[PDB]
């Protein structure tokens, strides 16, 4: 090809001859049918054609991690292929939508406690699942958590990072949902696990309150809010465990937010455990297996 | 009946009320008013094999007398429940009455007393191959008249490692082997450290092994390391302290073995009267054979 995109440069990727049929955007998401046997999926499509080198090894780096996770609470990884200047991501369809969906159904009542804690500790399980493994979850958001057809609560996959970028994060912010944004964003200082913990409070006051804990009238003065750590107290209903909880994971200095192993670790969310997992999972992911940042 | 089996058992009229939980319930008797522990599991939920074994565990249960085993009443069936009635021990149990001391050290004298109480419970369990996964300070309790009593609730046939694992990653996990934390079969010595971990509890007001996460204290356990009793015990105490807390379960004495040991074997007679003491540990035979 007498050339000056060159042809041969499009990827392709697969791992078995399944089709799937578009349905739907539901947000990136697509809605889509198995021609095989009629089974609902969600796609993520990735632009990948207009990514650097570097960017596309993060990419097939970031694939992997995904590809090899495994967790009842978080959302099931089915496969993925590359075609057409994309990357797809396929996963299961949880049939009950997401959390945010779940709160604005609420119109105003309250949900009761226990509600809030059994969904809040399989978040929980989810994001040690992650944590436990050193990697960060840019996406904990109400937006990117699902409840399944029996109602169990899977953590979307989709968002994982192996690093984060400050700047970029808080763009994305601006640009997107700025809701769960840390204060060490704000300040431009490293995202790190206690980013990922204000983020699941965020979460976690959006199931109390029914609304975000951080909303202003600008990008700028919802900046500032978030630095002063000020956010409209919870009901007084809920017990003090659970509004002390609250108030720990909004702390402003991450290294004074409890990490997620804290967090499964308080009385009235451990007793919880053991509705979600079994015996099996329990004692290999809190006892059994070692984790570390040296290899 | 066109589609597309409840158990009722009972053996006595005897009604109770609900006064408060402390699954166990503290109940008070509509005949006399008297006071009893009933523990409730439902059975609904299980499977064939679930549901056989845990009629083996209440027959096992319901034929055991001993003096230092909290005695069995009753038990009945409904509404998808088991449910077993014990004997109300009126002095507490034995994790309370430590913090009661307020740091206070309890003599040599009053450790034993009730160590050997629990060694001639634990000798009648084990005679009959039976494991106990419940050898805890809050599962030993005092009667009005100061008897010490084993929990009769947690006996097993048999323990699987892994959900032995689990159940102390989300309950108390200070009582944790060093087997069951490497994943290895539990067996009659891994009551042996839990009883050890009674004991050291009872020399020191403190458990054994703590740490500031699961992860770690079965690091702790592991390895064995545990801060050592005051030296004010005499040395027979303190060195059966170290004798049960062996890494190795083959290591650690047989609690036949710790019965014999001087300083213990001379008190097991304020508890047992001589018929008991022949028939515990010269007569009957128990054997893995069948
Ligand atoms: C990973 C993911 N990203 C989305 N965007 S949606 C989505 C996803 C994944 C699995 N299951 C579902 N279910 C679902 C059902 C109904 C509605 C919505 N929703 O995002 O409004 C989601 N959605
Ligand atoms: C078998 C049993 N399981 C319990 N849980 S409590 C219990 C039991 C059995 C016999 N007697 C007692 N007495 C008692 C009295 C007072 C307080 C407590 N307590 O475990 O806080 C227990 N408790
Ligand atoms: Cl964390
Ligand atoms: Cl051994
Ligand atoms: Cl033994």
């Amino acid at each position: 090809h007498h050339h000056h995109v060159d042809l041969g440069t499009e990827n392709l990727y697969f791992q078995s001859m399944e089709k799937y049929v578009r349905l739907q955007k539901i947000g990136k998401a697509i809605l889509v049918k198995s021609t095989e046997d009629g089974r609902q999926y969600v796609i993520k499509e990735i632009n990948i054609s207009r990514m650097s080198s570097k960017e596309r090894e993060e990419s097939r780096r970031e694939v992997a991690v995904l590809a090899n996770m495994k967790h009842p609470n978080i959302v099931q990884y089915r496969e993925s292929f590359e075609e057409n200047g994309s990357l797809y991501i396929v996963m299961d369809y949880c049939e009950g939508g997401d959390l945010f969906k779940r709160i604005n159904a609420q119109k105003g009542v309250l949900f009761q406690e226990d509600q809030i804690l059994d969904w809040f500790v399989q978040i929980c399980l989810a994001l040690k699942h992650v944590h436990d493994r050193k990697i960060l979850h840019r996406d904990i958001k109400s937006q990117n958590i699902f409840l399944t057809k029996d109602g169990t609560v899977q953590l979307g996959d989709f968002g994982i990072a192996r690093v984060l970028n400050s700047t970029v994060e808080l763009a994305r912010a601006c640009i997107g949902t700025p809701y769960y944004l840390s204060p060490e964003i704000c300040e431009n200082k490293p995202y790190n696990n206690k980013s990922d913990i204000w983020a699941l409070g965020c979460v976690l006051y959006e199931l109390c309150t029914l609304k975000h804990a951080f909303e202003a009238g600008s990008m700028k003065n919802l900046v500032l809010k978030i630095i002063s750590g000020s956010f409209p107290p919870v009901s007084l209903h809920y017990s003090y465990d659970l509004r002390s909880l609250v108030s720990q994971l909004f702390k402003r200095n991450p290294r004074d937010r409890p990490s997620v192993n804290s967090i499964l670790e308080k009385g009235f969310i451990a007793k919880r455990i053991e509705k979600f997992l079994s015996p099996q999972l329990i004692a290999e992911e809190f006892c059994l297996k070692t984790f570390s940042k040296f290899g």
